[PDB]
């Protein structure tokens, strides 16, 4: 159970040490930040695009080293895409989801991929 | 229901703002233009090649961001390839199909991929 | 003196047999056609972007086989960019320039790159 | 004089329509925000890495179409690196620099690369 | 029914005008030539490697433009790999197979891929 | 039945003459060496990552030339990943497995891929 | 003095153990063989294209490991291009040049790149 | 003065957190170890190849973020190549050189590239 940064932006406590990964993460934080300012279609498209792109790249990176925790990781990802495809305006959920996902699921692959 | 450019060439009203996409689109317009001048095998091969190439690239681009409207988009594409594989000389259909596809189906992915 | 297509569009007489080159050429015909319809900034940008890109790609293809005619060919490309960058609205010049360039300068690399 | 976002995060007013460019820009906003929270070595490293990378990638994109404004644009980038490399802690300068750069220097390549 | 070159080497009558394709073809001719000089394991490995590599690349090239005659083309390829995997020393067959395959099946994709 | 190098490091008797392959092999030897010094999680992650990466690359290389002994080779690989995913501390097995795998299974693809 | 193959085709005595290099070499043997059958423009183009390409690729491979013999090796390649570019029809020279080059200059990079 | 591993193999104390860099480093330890077992041509070739390659790759990684320490770092690499190219058999020097280089010069780019 991790703190929710305020303002909702990436900080170095989220570093995975995979610079590509971290840079993509920065875009998810920003995506959620925009929704938190105006829940509209431009903002959701922006978050949705970045999310889909990051999840697939990250998935690719896991596959490249035949990561053993892939399947569970991909299912987490897919659930979240799914929430975005049926967006309900629950910004709070999203803020929480990302913090947790990174600090628990992503942090797990460090050193194995 | 959009106007059919005359001569049948790409114009900036078709811009998707994905330069690779737009450049490929220019080749589909030209492909249909040739058929409209001489319905022969050279012209149809030319259009067919460009169409198959563009549809797959565009499909790839959609997949890279796990675009939610992929499946419907790919089925549209496949139907059209199919018409080209059973070419009937209906140039009018083709002129119409492309204008519409771009301005309705392709324009839909803008900002999401 | 090669004939100037009317409408000013690519035809199979311009084929180089390098599909990537041919698809790019189609974009240069389109760029000149748009300027002939309306000599504005959007149209010139489009043509200028496609030209710079095509010239560099073709240059790279020449370099990959250490093509003996590279220097002279690069100089010809560069002279045309210069014309685009100091654009005077002479569409006639451009229409002629492109037809001639493909049919006499580009046609000379066929089989050598 | 463009408005300085507060919190200092990317918004869609900064859109260039080049998704890769936009995602990188988001990382530069984040880098400046972290320094505004704490002017330390980690934060500066992060910003410096993202900046060097973005500047080189954008430069490459400009080169790929032989963009006529390249030289002047590269010089502007280089002047900012210099500022990062001789960092004096002037966060205000940086916040202004980035907003201005995107909205007047980067916006000028749109449609040309 | 085409002539069998003697010596068994590639000639320009086999040009497909896809330089990558032609260069790979040259290696298949050489592969069969070696077997024709000494039917041993080194020579067959050499032909087998080149064959497998060429067939997959060529297949990839067909897929890139969603070539309509792919399936029939791939099945031809697979039959031949199969003969190589159960090599019987029938060099005559191999000499014949390749000449025919190129001049009938490969020549068919020209202009469509 | 091959000797187990002591110290457990790669030597030129293991050369496959595929430099990429050999360089990756060097990392598997090192991975097993670390486990042999301290059976901990850091060391096993390190070996596991390198193993998964090498097996997939090698598999890719085999596929590129449609290697006939792929299926048997991939099943060997997968069994070993499997032992790593259920690590028992049997370092002896691992030392043996690798020496053998390289000198018997990997040496088999030489000249065919 | 290495023996000149007759027919003038690549054999496994020319193996470098770099499959990409070996496949390219096969194209250079073929190019010289065609010229020995008919000293014309098509044949010379073919050889000249394959040579320029091979020389640049091999050069790149040398550079990737910072090969200490690069300069001298590049100079040898360049001298041969020069001969192709000022072609006098001396097929004998070419047959000798290539055999010697591979067996004494290329063989020296083996194990170093 | 960092401790010299014995046996002379990579350990996790050398981690840079760049997996590609770490895997390459492992090859440099191995190269020096082989020379300590037998100071011959094969061993030196191996080390020299791996070194040239690693130095260039790491250099490229530094350039991709316009790393401010590049020049000085390149000079250090080049001085070592020089030592390998004028090899005197001083294994002691090499063992020390590598440990020191990683732990003080490479460690300085962490977080910046």
């Amino acid at each position: 159970g991790f703190p929710i940064p305020d303002p909702y932006c990436w900080d170095i406590s989220f570093r995975t040490f995979y610079t590509i990964i971290d840079d993509e993460h920065k875009t998810l934080f920003n995506g959620i930040l925009l929704l938190s300012q105006a829940d509209n279609a431009d903002h959701l498209n922006e978050l949705r695009r970045c999310t889909g792109k990051h999840f697939l790249n990250e998935q690719q990176l896991m596959q490249s080293s035949q990561y053993a925790g892939y399947a569970e990781h991909k299912k987490a990802h897919d659930d979240f895409i799914h929430k975005l495809d049926t967006w309900d305006g629950d910004v709070t959920y999203a803020k929480n989801w990302l913090v947790n996902h990174i600090k628990t699921i992503d942090f797990k692959y460090r050193g194995k991929i």
